[PDB]
């Protein structure tokens, strides 16, 4: 149910948030969002927060209840139609450290080269080389097992960084270049220099 608001509340610890950033809609309009990573006692979720008025609810000082969110791309979208509120005195919990650690893992690039087209990728990767073009930036990212291209457009075009900088990627689309994988920026994608 791609476009159906999920009523089933999800009750989560906020593990991390990004700064707010500007993103370009398909029609080239500018909107504001931030990314979040949240966890239950048994799983973690990446969360697109398109309603930046919620930033303080995601400050990670409190367990929160999210309802009327969208579910797709294995992630949660919290938008202007969503509700977020602090969990009650009886609804609080701690997240097992195994989940917190799993949430922050990055796949090796040889694994990404064998991954199916259409998957979503979040991860921290070292920059080998950057080429800025008219509307695209090719960020060549590398680990000890491989190298792959990151195609940045819109808010992901022409981000300042140097060889050896760690790029934190949010919500990239894996696509195939003749059996090699590439990571393609989409409307809600983000690059943070780490
Ligand atoms: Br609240
Ligand atoms: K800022
Ligand atoms: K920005
Ligand atoms: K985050
Ligand atoms: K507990
Ligand atoms: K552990
Ligand atoms: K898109």
């Amino acid at each position: 149910r791609r476009n159906v608001l999920q009523k089933r509340p999800v009750i989560v610890k906020v593990l991390s948030t990004t700064k707010p950033f500007e993103y370009e809609t398909p029609e080239m309009e500018k909107k504001i969002m931030f990314h979040a990573t949240v966890a239950t006692q048994t799983q973690f979720f990446h969360v697109k927060v398109l309603n930046t008025s919620l930033k303080e609810k995601f400050n990670g000082k409190k367990i929160i209840i999210i309802s009327d969110y969208l579910e797709y791309d294995s992630l949660l979208e919290v938008n202007e139609e969503s509700t977020v509120s602090e969990a009650g005195p009886n609804q609080t919990f701690e997240v097992p450290n195994k989940i917190i650690n799993r949430a922050k893992e990055t796949l090796k690039i040889d694994i990404l080269h064998k991954q199916a087209s259409g998957n979503i990728v979040y991860g921290v990767f070292m920059l080998h080389k950057k080429t800025v073009n008219q509307k695209t930036t090719i960020y060549e990212i590398q680990d000890d097992r491989g190298k792959m291209d990151v195609v940045g457009t819109g808010q992901c075009h022409n981000i300042p960084c140097e060889e050896g900088d760690k790029l934190q990627l949010f919500c990239f689309r894996l696509r195939k270049k003749n059996q090699m994988s590439k990571l393609i920026s989409e409307m809600h994608s983000f690059i943070q220099i780490k």
